[PDB]
């Protein structure tokens, strides 16, 4: 139950203007760490990890 990867699921198809946040989860046991708090819904949800925006998203709050 509580032992369970949280990320069983993803989605592939999310786009970042319709993001609040994204959450990385420091679950390194799990395939899936990222997590998305959408815009619209509010709704939690997690994301494919290889949508190429993410990465450009992650490295600007780096502020390199």
């Amino acid at each position: 139950l509580s032992y369970r990867c949280p990320c069983r699921f993803f989605e592939s198809h999310v786009a970042r203007a319709n993001v609040k946040h994204l959450k990385i989860l420091n679950t390194p046991n799990c395939a899936l760490q990222i997590v998305a708090r959408l815009k619209n819904n509010n709704r939690q949800v997690c994301i494919d990890p290889k949508l190429k925006w993410i990465q450009e998203y992650l490295e600007k709050a780096l502020n390199k």
